[PDB]
């Protein structure tokens, strides 16, 4: 009984060359919007983040994969939409810093406080602030954290770790870069160590490499972090079959899935964009990555499994799911990698909305941490940066441009970007808001004090 | 009573470095949104166009003028928001052309049909389609067209002209460029001649220059376009006091304001962005244009005058206002020019909202024709294009980058972009829609046959 409707189909309704054929609506939307408005409490929240997934990135992927007049059945399906700002702060002056990194932005939605680029779960004065995940857990809710990146990376770590630098993955880097957080120095520990303490019910991702380090002090001194997790009662899975086999995940038997040494493999392969690549080279067609896997769970699969597991908690659950490599491939000026990760996120959003429609008390949110480099430009463009032409689903060429850095990595950009939601309290993402308003919306939605 | 609320305050609530200080929301928005929803008929429609104003331009402008946690009283105040697609079509194949120009996009919203770049009020078959302005006229409503560009420019031209190329300003160019539209060949004539025939009640903008041209055929043969105009009943005006003098505008005494030979002068000046300008050159503070003028009305002024005059019509009115030079200065890689024109549009939108709040049956819409080049990047960015550092209201530096063309004009981009509305039927802009839906929406709100 989907009391609240999702947008079933907003693809062009007919022939795009004819009058009205490019319409995405079939009639007035007033009543459907009224029906999408509920202030009832949310039992559950599922927060879906496409890292670096700005409006440009969603547009490019739609054009490629679905066609210009196409529709992402997940991404584009959320009825309430708005734009949000994600500015960070300068540590020294406390003034705005126009372009955030993933650590400052994730800290923002996860704690409700602005911070400096590279900070995790701390403010500009380096004070710790409780995260939305720690709060939910303390309230009795089940908690899940899923990402295709290494688990120590910014987006997932922000929910469980409070360190002065996102670089402090394990004991060795923490000692050098976050001496104040170093276990041996009386601190709370490296990101990985804090993650082990946070003890969410379900944690699935990459980053097995760091689990090989040994703790420098404490109860588990001299053992590996992997050993520590086993000693601590975590159930460890490392492949798709092992994950599927899991029937329970909780405080007694928390699940920890480590599917790659670093980040999980990307869905699609293609060449890097190059200088005048749209003039000098032929059009590219993306191709599935063979290293992707049947033993490797996809984001949608990880999403479905977490939901099954966490759904067993009568009080409710909090789940964050990250499509991490949209950003990584945007930095890499690799259209196909970038777009393939966005189609990947869309499958995950579809799974989340099916559950939510069914359940009726679930708030689903789809947004990004910050904007990115990629731009859609005309085919005959002569640009200073890196470009590539692509053969889209329409049978037409689309060119993408990366022109904001002469360095090896293309840059994040500062533009406000799309926020979309479905479910109870969804109205709170409409209009202009701030990334910190999202923490407060989630908190109030679940009724946390 | 203001049955329909606008957003009175979406600025940062307090101290941005403290928990919750950067929030824009004070509490739950459910109720406010509900109250923002109505399906009754609109009596009037005010469409505000920021040419090339994507989310990036809006952000950069807010940051500079109001600060990161600031808020635009006009632009940011519309409660219902979405994202729309504006792709055009390739003329030969009927396939999508990912990056539109200003003529194809204005055609879509003004006629409800997609078209090829450079086309005005015609489909890919070069077949004419009625515009929303012609339709309102036919139903007895008052109609107004205001812009800061030359009135023959694409944006305002699309409501009153049907030509195969937007370059067909007047007889000269038309005979050459759009032979089939040339008066002498049986055509409906050039943009300017067709503008004279469309006969809107209120037409304010630039482009006096083409009016010096003389007709090659027709009843007004051998006379200039201006003479034909006065000759036709037109009340012509060329300055602010003269514009202020006007007490009425109607089919009997239509108003034609020509405040400039070419485009109206921009509000702010600053240096053009340069290669490595953010590293090699000091931060910029924008300078008001001392040659802008007390004799030239501002957009807000033309806007206030147009509403007053058109409101005298009991049946209602349709008004299009264009903040045209946002796009032009974005092409020129001129941050200050670009920002000043957005702040300029904000004032106009503020006037439209005041009226609409008071009037009660007015649908106000704010959006752009397509995306643009400007990007906000980190201060220390080393980019291959044109960059500039600016000193913002926050007292911090923001750097803008233009990196999609090696030619002398930066390019439009294809990204979906913000659409926002207030008033009856505004729900119709929420979520994902296409530019052609805007026509259908407007036509339906007004009940045009
Ligand atoms: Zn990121
Ligand atoms: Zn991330
Ligand atoms: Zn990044
Ligand atoms: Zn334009
Ligand atoms: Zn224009
Ligand atoms: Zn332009």
């Amino acid at each position: 009984t989907p009391e609240m409707p999702v947008l079933e189909n907003r693809a062009a309704q007919g022939d795009i060359t004819a009058p009205g054929g490019a319409r995405r609506l079939t009639g007035d939307q007033t009543a459907a919007l009224r029906d999408s408005l509920s202030d009832k409490p949310a039992k559950n929240i599922i927060l879906l983040i496409g890292d670096g997934m700005g409006d440009s990135e969603i547009t490019a992927a739609r054009n490629y994969a679905e066609g210009a007049g196409g529709f992402f059945k997940g991404i584009d399906a959320l009825p309430l939409t708005g734009q949000y700002t994600h500015y960070a702060l300068n540590k020294k002056t406390g003034k705005p810093d126009y372009v955030t990194d993933s650590a400052a932005s994730a800290t923002a939605w996860s704690t409700g406080v602005k911070t400096y680029n590279g900070a995790l779960g701390v403010d500009i004065h380096e004070k710790d602030h409780p995260t939305i995940l720690e709060m939910a857990k303390a309230a009795g809710l089940a908690t899940g954290n899923v990402s295709t990146a290494e688990l120590q990376d910014a987006t997932p770590a922000a929910l469980v770790a409070h360190v002065t630098s996102r670089k402090c993955y394990g004991p060795s880097a923490t000692s050098e870069k976050c001496p104040g957080n170093a276990l041996e120095k009386g601190g709370k520990g490296s990101i990985t160590e804090q993650l082990l303490n946070a003890r969410a019910d379900v944690t699935l991702g990459g980053g097995a490499k760091t689990f090989a380090e040994t703790a420098t002090a404490g109860e588990w001194q001299g053992k590996t972090l992997r050993e520590q997790a086993q000693a601590r009662g975590y159930q460890l899975v490392s492949d798709a079959a092992s994950l599927n086999s899991v029937t329970e995940a909780n405080q007694q038997k928390p699940l920890l899935g480590l599917f790659a040494d670093g980040n999980m493999p990307v869905r699609w392969l293609g060449p890097k964009a190059t200088y005048h690549g749209n003039i000098d080279k032929p059009a590219v067609t993306c191709t599935p990555n063979p290293q992707r896997n049947d033993s490797v769970p996809t984001l949608a699969q990880m999403t479905d499994k977490a939901i099954e597991l966490l759904s067993k908690n009568e009080k409710g659950f909090f789940l964050q799911v990250e499509g991490a490599s949209i950003d990584k491939q945007d930095h890499a000026a690799n259209p196909c990698g970038q777009i393939g990760e966005t189609v990947d996120l869309d499958e995950a959003v579809q799974r989340a909305l099916e559950f939510a429609k069914k359940e009726g008390n679930t708030l689903v949110i789809v947004t990004a941490d910050h904007a990115h480099a990629s731009q859609i430009v005309a085919p005959d463009t002569k640009a200073p940066g890196l470009t590539q032409a692509l053969n889209t689903k329409d049978g037409a060429v689309m060119v993408m441009s990366y022109g904001n850095s002469e360095e090896d990595s293309q840059e994040h950009t500062g533009s406000q970007l799309r926020i979309a939601a479905y479910g109870p309290h969804a109205a709170n993402v409409v209009g202009l808001t701030d990334q910190t308003d999202l923490f407060y919306t989630m908190k109030a939605a679940l009724g946390l004090k």
